[PDB]
C-alpha cells in the first residue's frame, strides 16, 4: 500500500449551470458505461439530474453529485437493459442512493444549479472547479464518446 497528495487546485467552483452540464452524465452513458469497467470510477466525480418528484403542475428535479456505485439485490429495467447498480449520489452534506431509471438526462436548469448550490452554500462546500469539470469531462469523453459536435 502507498499514497501521497494534497494541495489546492485553486479554481472556480463551475461558475455557471453549464461547465456542471458538461460533467452531466447522461442516463445513456450511464447505460452504457453501465456495462464498462471504468463505471463507478467514471460516473464518480461526475453529476447526474435526479427527478425528486414531478407531480401534476410543476417539475421537480435536484442536482447531484456521484460519490460511487453501490449493488442493490433487485434488479431494475433501464432502456431495455437491466442492471443493479445504485448510483451513489449526494445532496448536498446528505448521501442518497437512486438508481439509473430515475438518473434523468437534460441540462442542469438555471434554477436546479443554483437550488442544488444552496445546499453546498449551506453546508459550505465547495462545487465542481473549472478545472475539475474539464478533467473529469476529458475522462468522459476518453471513457466512451461518439461525436463532439
Amino acid at each position: 500500500g502507498s499514497s501521497g497528495s494534497s494541495g489546492p487546485p485553486k479554481s472556480q467552483p463551475v461558475s455557471l449551470p453549464e461547465e456542471l452540464n458538461r460533467v452531466r452524465l447522461s442516463r445513456h452513458k450511464l447505460e452504457r458505461w453501465c456495462h464498462m469497467p471504468f463505471f463507478a470510477k467514471t460516473v464518480t466525480g461526475c453529476f447526474v439530474r435526479i427527478g425528486i418528484g414531478n407531480h401534476n403542475s410543476k417539475p421537480v428535479y435536484r442536482v447531484a453529485e456521484i460519490t460511487g456505485v453501490v449493488e442493490t439485490a433487485k434488479v431494475y429495467q433501464l432502456g431495455g437493459t437491466r442492471t443493479n447498480k445504485g448510483l451513489q449520489l449526494r445532496h448536498g452534506n446528505d448521501q442518497r442512493v437512486f438508481r439509473l431509471e430515475f438518473v434523468s438526462n437534460q441540462e442542469f436548469t438555471e434554477s436546479e444549479f443554483m437550488k442544488w448550490k444552496e445546499a453546498m452554500f449551506s453546508a459550505g462546500m465547495q462545487l465542481p472547479t473549472l478545472d475539475e469539470i474539464n478533467k473529469k469531462e476529458l475522462s468522459i469523453k476518453e471513457a466512451s464518446g461518439p461525436s463532439s459536435g
